[PDB]
């Protein structure tokens, strides 16, 4: 993707783009004004000899202690280094740009007063796929992953580059950039700010639409396995409730399922004793889904194109204000409501699984398999989903809802927004597994009504699978079906069925 | 209230009035064509011989299978009878009182096929001020609660009036009633649905208003007493961030306090030490807890007015659809939302208290006491205060993420609304005995700024406190004190001094 | 109970007795030695004009400061009125007996300095069974609820008699008291200790042994009710396995079911088709139960008779020394392994309540009712079950976590143990409402298998069941059944059929 | 090691090393009679045309279906494939090492039917290193990684070699190996089992153990590093309360603190002012901790050694019985057990990181630091502290209490032991990052107590840490230090200085 940002606009279709793939960004010269207008005001206040604090005063001892030039360079340095304390795995490249890109944005809106220069630096990173080092955890909501990021403009640390770790200044290179020495008030405005606690949740994000939607197809593969009725998805029973998420749901699930199929026909009113509420249920439970999704994304969207440092700079005033955006406060919550969301998909897929395991409902032979006292079939698949289910339930404990003080009670409350959306992500692999077996089981199930077909596009979403993991015809090393169907549902496979403007990003 | 009800429309000042007094209502002449009118589509079924499952069916062997009009009288009985296995404690009179609207509500949409006696004869109830018991327990979301108000329609069961205990025939009496006789289609139309879970619900939401109202004026109250500073509050600064939640939060904040106050002046630009974040990251803070409670209310007023129970009768088109709206999904994640939001407004006023607490931070005396290492002073208050903040973490974990098969698998996936809701009471307690002890920290510490004044809306609050609880001048018994203040918030004497139109209820 | 106390060796038994019903004490002869020593001790320092902390100092600025005689007397009145700053509910008699049992054992040890008169007056208000009030929260693990049952001592405060609130100088009187005036130590002899924290979490233990043994005999009669095998119970099974508590648990399925019944042998070698394993694990999910509680009970029978406040008095050597054995954390552990327990037990019953109502599993007909497409029988009452089954996940999550720093940091890791403890009065209550339905629903399983005889322990249960419920011959208001259960569990109407020597406290 | 196994005799000890580094195994001569009777008891059942469940009947519509020989054999390898259905990152050689070691103990107690030559497979691939892929997810406690691990016997699926993967038959090779042909009951014996729930709990003991030890080194150091006191490490005040697990701990400290040091003489009787409960209380704490790993280990131990497959053989009896030691509740309770544990040395921990970086508590200069307004010292060091022991909070959230049903209702009672293992290892990761942090600061504070000696075992200490991370002179990057701090905790360096048999497995 090739953009040039408006500061403040990004929408939440470009941030899962920025997070999918590489950008090349510059700066709209709408921006410049509002950039250098906080750098001047800034540059006022030192010229001036005033002092304003987190601009060129110290700290403690010295917080409204003006402090000479000379100390005020080192003491950016001071900081970055001090600061880059975080610990864990590295991220990976695609989660470093991301946060790399909002904080640019955030930067760009032009109320921290950092030089137009520095943010040009970021933006040469991104261009030439260079990603700094960032260690994952550390940060309470994010100044350790933010001052680790912000090493590599200093020439400390280390970058990624076509996947191999390079020194800080080969880094720079690569970018066409030698290191830079910040000055007043750089230091804060790089490593005060939400960037890293927003992008763990917009991943979070991300992945539960991907999932929302594969799990419309997958619901949609096993209602039609099962010989059930499409009379659940009426619109009359949606619109009666008023529930906007389950309202769409249901419109979705009709999109993709249509009104009759061959398999439909070919049982008739078939539906001489009700669905169980897995599928019956699920423009209900999906549609509560989709709203807590929604929920986490407006606030999440908003959070991206948020000034988030501190102190702000408001140079049409002239007023240097401290202020407490760093906060992640919402987006801790925003994370902890898309875990109820992501571990509710996990749970009705799961129930479906166990329906269609179950030979007095899905009206197929147990465990999805010919010759069943001599196979065991989807068996101990449909144990694995069980696990990976039952995990989401203690991954759902929220993190927003714990604090403890740091620096001689100060920083007295904190958000815990990182743990909070870090942990989305092994919520979604789990749901993702579930989902790859019900994929597989729906499938499975289908091709032993002989001959008959659903809809145009869960035909679709049968093909897909069908490209990679064969008819289980008799007992075989089941994990590889697993892995591939997992690894298709990663790679989007299913996204493209569901309609589009129904999911915030896409 | 006196109530001429558009089914459908209630808002949610109406809800909070209902739960908050008793009311009248009867039904708009607008509602009686559709629920006539779905009445008369179940008459033609059984007067056209037809069969339609949940209208003339039996259930199970017997699910498309016409039984005759004889045993159709009973089995509505039967239902209701058996359905009523609810246990724990009676919910109090406003709660069922509120349970009962929303069924009326409900069920005057004009989709259930009920005749307008039985929803008049629960209006006549409502009106009278007798109220069905309910035990508190047993719906997995509402069969159990709603078969135990419906009881009393029948004659059995009991209801309370005016305090006491009465038998069914009574209780009826006492609203002009006698025992009636349920029709096709009316024991499921009394029982399905969501009105218990989202009763539970709104009750948690009206105090999670109720408590970030108090948290407003206490936290305003704490500025002061230690001297903070407004700056925080600084419209720009939440602008910049463009949280709806935190502006609105920040200008409530800006209302209560005013630009200074005679103690603001007298401390002057005071502001030369920043401001911890418990004070100073109160817009991030309690605007994230806004936005949560205002996620959930929408969800919850749109429940309050939806056709929960099924199957659905659609009169325009004939047709009788058996879907899913009873799962109460939705129901269960607002909770959960509302858990973050009640816990999170409790933390930062308890790491409020913990400020004033402490000499090094508070510029007040430790403890709050003058003559200090001969009295305590709050000292136990605060332990207190982190003990209830304590307890709200362990209940924020949610119950939206939990489910067990009931009948035979075919009730496979259920949603623990009731349980969801119903922690938010307790939750609530804690946060206000939290917040009770703030106010009294914090009226103990301006009393400390001898003849001094806050605002005109903190004085308010603090004349409020000191109308029951006196200046602690040396150790007295300290838990009666802690009892007047959790009663006057109970009792919403902080509600009103806050702006109208930012809560969603208020 | 008569009881001559040699403090520090009070039973998990006598426990049990003092939690249960009324006591007469007095100390033993023995005791009296190291109580006077202590407290002369004590008097040692005061009459030498040494100074030790928590003796003859103040707090604070006072810590080493020996304040004058005076300041010493009114100084303990001050911190029991001070830190008496507790909230919510009364607690029960029985609760608040066995606090002032534990308190009178620890401080009869002779390690803290406080009067044998002191002693002698908590002992007179157990012996007329005069209750101080106590309100259940406030604690961070006992300062809050120990001071308000020390202000009767003092003549404040109030203190219930034969059901009635008395003033605490009527309360005294009629234990034939006058108020008291405290000496040096003796405020922190009476307000510190774990002693609220420990009577929260053997009330739990008790209840958890109350369950585990009715779940013994509810799952020997569902056992019986669907035909279930013996074969699980098989002693070399579980000493193959070697786990001990699953070894005495299968001892005791096979002493309550025997080698054979009636049912059994009606059925005869029946096991044709595996039991499910919510019957033949039930020695190794409720063995681990067993073990767990063992666990906890190790650990709450220890701090029974501890010395638990600060600083300890060591007469023998003379020296006064501060430590921390106030710090609860080892009963907030135990409470939280108790949570597990009591979870599982109703996890265990609530499945095999499901079995029971599923024709496919239970060979009894569909919801336990003969004319089932009529009567829906126990379908209600299986989802009850439910309920409240799943509420005690969120409840199982642990305080022992959690915590606060309470007073300037000093008090900067506290236990949460009062809150662990209280929270499984309610998990109890819910587990005892599952296998009040098991009971239930077990009897009337037994029932439809005509005329036939399980074990003479067994048929001890559906005797005593059947004393006050009758059989379901047709559907009938349900709830009135399950109280009547469940009050019959609470006076532990199956307690006894167990084997003694199997639970810690029977 | 070497080792000549006597089944059912290993040690924690063993088990630890085992963990830690190959071994080189062989049965004892007395473990041969037991394998091969309940082998020669399979096969009379076999000659004698006997049918017997597990041993030679198909499952389901032939579960008492004596199938014929033919189908038998297949049987076996049908189960092994269609079972090996887990999937996620593969387990490190380390821990497959073990489960492979705790499957041929279980089975060589001769309870199993399973041939000498199939166990004398698993002991030679152990011996050869050659260590089969096994997924991390999938059991809810084992059959899918039992089956993963058991395809190589049978020449299916991959295996590690020199950190290599190799084809099934090339990994046999090196092992000196064909692929085997399985008998009746063998697939049954592999695949039941508790071994990886079991290995998955004893890697988390193992953690809590080494930071166990480790906290007792860096909270001693962290006293000396503030002034604190020994007193409240008297063995007095521990034999008091009489909890075992305080009393050992406290003498761990003594033994590492000793009565003085050269830094606690210089400071005297210091104590004029009492330590904080971070300190005072570390024998309360990190006691209630040891209990808690304690309580854990007697179950995993027995566990380790257990006969947990289905049906057993008696030999003796002739009898073949199936019951359900498959089921790992108990390891599930006891992985759940060990989070408490691991959440509360992390907790404690970073309470004592936050007194030493609070210059009015720690009498040293803020941060850590000199020239603290223009360094920041070690101020995100204690936030990443923070940052980490919060995770441990929902990660804490009990699995043991979570359940799906599986198969058709029969499996409707499972455990979640793997997923309880498992996230006690990130666990450890966290409180380990915590613990390095308070080693770094603690050795920091020291170096500024110019010149000063503590004790000779903390000493060890400083030496260890100072041997990589030199004192922090003035600001720099952190995060390697915290880096080299954590691997020299993961490689043991402070385990060797606690005294033995204090801990289970040392």
């Amino acid at each position: 993707t090739e953009l040039t940002l408006k500061p403040g606009t990004l929408t939440l279709a470009q941030l899962r783009a920025i997070h999918a793939a590489p950008v090349r960004l510059q700066l709209d010269a709408s921006a410049a004004p509002a950039i250098d207008a906080s750098v001047a005001c800034v540059e006022q206040i030192i010229a001036e000899d005033r002092t304003a604090y987190g601009i060129n005063t110290g700290f403690g001892l010295l917080a409204s202690t003006r402090i000479a030039s000379h100390d005020l360079e080192n003491l950016q340095r001071s900081l970055v280094l001090s600061h880059a304390a975080g610990i864990g795995a590295p991220l990976d490249d695609d989660l470093v740009r991301l946060i790399m890109v909002l904080k640019i944005n955030s930067l760009s809106r032009g109320f921290s007063g950092i030089r137009r220069k520095v943010i040009d630096a970021l933006i040469a990173l991104v261009n030439a796929e260079v990603y700094p080092h960032i260690p994952l955890k550390g940060s309470v909501g994010d100044l350790a992953p933010l001052a680790h990021m912000s090493l590599v403009l200093l020439g400390e640390g280390k970058a990624r580059y076509k996947g191999q770790w390079l020194s800080a200044t080969e880094a720079l290179a690569v970018a066409g950039l030698e290191p830079l020495t910040l000055a007043a008030k750089e230091g804060l405005a790089l490593l005060n700010g939400t960037q890293a606690s927003t992008a763990y949740a917009l991943r979070g994000l991300f992945y539960a639409e991907d999932l929302y939607a594969a799990a419309i197809a997958c619901g949609g593969l096993s209602v039609e396995a099962v010989l059930g009725s499409r009379s659940p998805f009426d619109a009359r029973i949606h619109e009666a409730r008023g529930q906007r998420g389950q309202i769409d749901t249901a419109a979705c699930f009709r999109d993709l399922l249509g009104d009759s199929s061959e398999v439909s026909l070919s049982h008739k009113n078939a539906d001489k004793v009700q669905d169980p509420y897995s599928l019956r249920c699920q423009p209900q439970v999906m549609g509560a889904c989709l709203t807590q999704l929604r929920q986490a994304a407006e606030v999440l969207g908003i959070e991206a194109n948020a000034v988030s440092d501190n102190p702000l700079v408001f140079a049409a005033e002239g007023d240097v204000i401290s202020g407490g955006n760093f906060h992640a406060e919402p987006v801790a919550m925003a994370a902890d409501n898309l875990a109820l969301a992501i571990a509710e998909i996990g749970s009705l897929s799961e129930r479906r699984i166990s329906l269609m395991m179950d030979k007095h409902m899905s009206q197929l032979p147990p465990f999805l398999v010919e010759n069943g006292g001599v196979n065991s079939g989807f068996m101990i698949a449909q144990v694995t989903a069980a696990a990976l289910a039952s995990e989401n339930k203690a991954l759902s404990h929220p993190h927003s809802v714990d604090s403890l003080p740091t620096s001689a009670n100060q920083e007295d409350h904190v958000s815990m927004a990182p743990a909070a959306g870090k942990r989305l992500w092994e919520m979604a692999e789990n749901t993702r597994g579930v989902l790859a077996i019900e994929w597989l089981g729906a499938c499975q199930g289908l091709d032993l009504r002989k001959g008959l077909k659903t809809s145009a596009k869960l035909e679709k979403a049968r093909q897909a699978l069908r490209s990679e993991v064969a008819h289980y015809d008799r007992d075989r090393f089941f994990a590889p079906d697993i892995e591939k169907a997992v690894e298709l549902l990663a790679k989007g496979s299913l996204t493209g069925l569901l309609p589009a403007g129904v999911l915030p990003s896409l």
